[PDB]
């Protein structure tokens, strides 16, 4: 992906709190085509620190995971400093309703559409679809309302 | 789905021969979100009979399967008479390049875009995307050129 695509003027503090993963897309099928695929994870909560890092509460196959994404020089880009280099890229958010982001396997690329509340609305899903057009995506997933919880 | 969506004036004889599954979509994630999901099958060959039925050579997880789809009153709609009622619905084809079809769990619905040859072209993928707009699809899959074989 390009920095052109990442978010401008992100305030990390305002993304705090509860989120729900409404849809996912990935550049290769293997990343999402099974409950136990490595990036088939559901964001539960986001928690900025006072130091500007991003704590991420995930659900996997479900287990609770916690990962820390440290800030980098580029804003809206965060580094999950595990053994295998993974970046978190925030593409866009209005903070109060939706948040789009991707994960890069520093090649592969999985993105998500996050919503604050399962409120009936499709701004997120529209804006997400409109951002994925510019990226190569080979698998694409949307969760119905019984899938949320 | 509706009969409005199925193909008009299908000649079953002209779909004979080799095909490749370039993309799949389904109404529920579970139908395709794993190599061993029940409708994660790849058409290898189609073989009309002189009696107007449709033999279907599939690849699964890969194993070779063979299933017979018998003709019904509605043309372009075929019945896979197994224990669990499954219909095959041909939505459209020009015979010489693409073929779109769905499978119904008489509720659930998985469709595919089939091409004659991995020839670089995107009529099939365009016409497929344009037919899926009218159907509820929650998982969506496209195969790159190393995935074909």
């Amino acid at each position: 992906a390009s920095v052109t695509q990442t978010m401008k003027g992100l305030d990390i503090q305002k993304v705090a709190g509860t989120w729900y993963s409404l849809a996912m897309a990935a550049s290769d099928i293997s990343l999402l085509d099974a409950q136990s695929a490595p990036l088939r994870v559901y964001v539960e909560e986001l928690k900025p620190t006072p130091e500007g890092d991003l704590e991420i509460l995930l659900q996997k196959w479900c287990a609770q995971k916690k990962i820390i994404a440290e800030k980098t020089k580029i804003p809206a880009v965060f580094k999950i400093d595990a053994l295998n280099e993974n970046k978190v890229l925030v593409l866009d958010t209005d903070y109060k309703k939706y948040l789009l982001f991707c994960m890069e396997n520093s090649q592969s690329l999985a993105c998500q559409c996050l919503v604050r509340t399962p409120e009936v609305d499709d701004e997120a899903l529209e804006k997400f679809d409109k951002a994925l057009k510019a990226l190569p995506m080979h698998i694409r997933l949307s969760f119905n309302p019984t899938q949320l919880e």
